């Protein structure tokens, strides 16, 4: 497994190796040692997983959890292809406003871990795309935001082709800077001091 | 999501039920509140997880931990269809030598949780099946082995008309009676309190 840190500060992609047989094929998305090495702690102890399946062109996001309590997040694509992406809505973090992306496709697996308080979005580059996620909280309606991923400041790599496929409440979200002057986005502070927390050594 | 009881104890079935939009599918393969209710802890901390893909008639078993240290396992299938099978291993269990199986397709989703001490076998039933896994620690080659999957004492369902893909460590795999004879087979009660470890709510 090789790790390699994204342009989001704390975020991380993985690659694991792939090993093939008679069979068929293994990765091991998720590694203690090698996300120690990285990250300098363990993976929170999961308490949701999700498997999400979309069509070509979906995009999703910009998903984020009011901080506190946060949600950190692993995830990698299990089927089809997608381009993941980071967005750093941490208000004071030395990359705040900015995202990094990362092709997750099947011949060269990629996982990202997401730090508590950053965003998330993704867009379904085929059919049949899964994305699988472990969560450091259970998914709390009243807790879980969204922001613009169309927000042509942004720039989100989320064009294919096609018109994209969204839902509503991913088409009516507020803009990044609308939600930071209404005192809505995470604190880097607050944030890394509950990453601490939830990654901690036993 | 609904728990059910398989026939090996402390192995549970776990159903999540499957959300639709235009965008595609959702389902939350392990959910933290109704584990604790139907195990009485949370999951194990997560110290690597797999994605296994397999091609139509490969049969992959029986596999188990030596235990101590032991594995525990939270699996189901992200991709394809599978018959997922446990079979209790542990000398002095009050289901010793019984088995259970658990159909897995992308219709009816179901997820299991293997208990320390169990062994665990499948048979891919159509191409580009996926079984997706979190363990409570990292495989270790000198720890993982293996009981016959063929057995004429257990019947297992692993033939379904194309002649079975077997690694070779499977196919020359003694029987559950024979590894009992030799000493080789997992503890109830020791798995039991390894169990009791790794769960704990504290
Ligand atoms: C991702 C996720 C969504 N949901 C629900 C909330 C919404 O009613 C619906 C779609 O959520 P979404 O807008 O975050 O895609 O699924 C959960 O209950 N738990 C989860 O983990
Ligand atoms: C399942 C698994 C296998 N392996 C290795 C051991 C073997 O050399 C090869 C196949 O293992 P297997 O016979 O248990 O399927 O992959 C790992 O290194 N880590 C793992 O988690």
């Amino acid at each position: 497994m090789q790790a390699r840190k994204l342009a989001v500060d704390g975020a991380i992609e993985f690659t694991p190796r792939v090993f093939a047989d008679d069979r068929g094929l293994l990765i091991l998305p998720y590694q203690e040692e090698a996300f120690v090495e990285a990250h300098g702690g363990p993976l929170f102890r999961v308490a949701q997983t999700i498997h999400s399946m979309s069509k070509r062109g979906v995009v999703r996001g910009i998903h984020y959890t009011v901080t506190p309590p946060g949600t950190a997040k692993y995830v990698y694509c299990a089927r089809g292809k997608a381009m993941d992406i980071v967005i750093d809505i941490r208000v004071g973090s030395p990359t705040f406003g900015q995202w990094d992306s990362v092709l997750m496709d099947q011949q060269d697996p990629r996982a990202v871990y997401l730090p508590v308080g950053v965003g998330h979005a993704f867009v379904a580059l085929e059919d049949d795309t899964v994305m699988s996620y472990m969560l450091s909280r259970s998914y709390v309606t009243q807790d879980e935001l969204a922001l613009s991923a169309l927000d042509p400041a942004l720039g989100l790599p989320i064009d294919i082709g096609v018109e994209p496929i969204v839902s509503d409440r991913d088409r009516v979200a507020i803009t990044l800077a609308e939600a930071q002057r209404q005192g809505l986005l995470p604190d880097y502070t607050t944030s890394q001091e509950i990453e601490r927390r939830l990654t901690a050594v036993p």
